[PDB]
């Protein structure tokens, strides 16, 4: 509910903003929280944060707590706004280029962002958390008017309940042919599970168990599916927990807060943030 009640466009208060994308007449911003030692040729990790909203609506804000967490953390920490249909009448493909974009633009300007370019996180929930999700996993599937030459895949991934399944095969034509009118391609190609192989970027996944919009069970076979690949895909389930559990503002912040300590556990795992202390 409160997600839901978030400003568009947002203040995001203390952020840099960035145009990362024009398109369609409309400027796609970046959000960015640095450090307060920031210097202009520092090599951090950074995060990129996607909200989320069914790829109808949403706003950035959702995701302000968790890059002010970060910049606090030494990383470099963005929102990025990116279409979506009730704003701009786009399909779900469209937001995916948007995302793409995002990551790219990041890469692209890592040196005046001060960023390792090989350390730029993709993080978002629900439809945001499918969009971090194709960035490090999915095929392009166009080419905007964009730096081509410089890859928008993703480093690592941090999810929070995330859609990862968008097709049924390997699990009814009219049901797919219905899918690729909604999503504006073949369903398989922004479905993150369809698309599992060996020698991804490692990602951690949070989700609850009594999720009734992306249900847990579609996240088990992911995660299984990609340990089975050689993968790191960590999958922290949230016992009885609902859609949303990890929002700032939530069941007294707890989740929030358990959930940011996992993902700063993570990020050590992998390199990508030096230890507490
Ligand atoms: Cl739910």
């Amino acid at each position: 509910a409160e997600v839901g009640r978030l400003r568009y466009p947002p203040e995001m208060p203390g952020a840099e903003v960035k145009v990362y994308k024009k398109v369609d007449n409309v400027d796609l911003k970046l959000y960015i929280y640095k450090p307060a030692d920031w210097k202009p040729a520092d090599r951090r990790s950074a995060i990129v944060f996607f909200f989320g909203g069914g790829w109808q609506s949403g706003s950035p804000a959702q995701f302000r707590p968790q890059c002010e967490y970060f910049a606090g953390r030494g990383m470099v920490a963005m929102a990025a706004d990116y279409r979506v249909g009730s704003r701009h009448n786009v399909k779900v493909a469209d937001c995916v280029a948007d995302a793409k974009s995002a990551i790219r633009w990041v890469r692209q300007h890592a040196a005046e962002l001060g960023v390792d370019p090989q350390k730029i996180v993709a993080s978002g929930g629900s439809a945001g958390g499918h969009l971090a999700a194709c960035t490090v996993m999915v095929p392009d599937l166009e080419a905007p008017e964009e730096d081509h030459t410089i890859s928008s895949q993703a480093n690592a991934a941090i999810l929070f309940n995330p859609v990862l399944i968008l097709s049924r095969e390997g699990l009814r034509q009219d049901w797919e042919e219905r899918l690729r009118e909604r999503l504006g391609t073949e369903p398989k190609a922004v479905s993150p599970y369809h698309h599992i192989r060996a020698g991804l970027p490692p990602m951690i996944i949070f989700h609850g168990t009594a999720d009734n919009t992306v249900p847990f069970e579609t996240i088990r076979l992911f995660a299984e599916a990609m340990k089975k690949a050689g993968n790191r895909c960590e999958l922290v389930p949230f016992e009885g927990a609902a859609h949303g559990f990890f929002n700032f503002g939530r069941g007294d912040n707890l989740a929030y807060q358990k959930t940011l300590e996992l993902a700063d556990e993570f990020l050590v795992e992998i390199g990508f943030l030096a230890p507490k202390g």
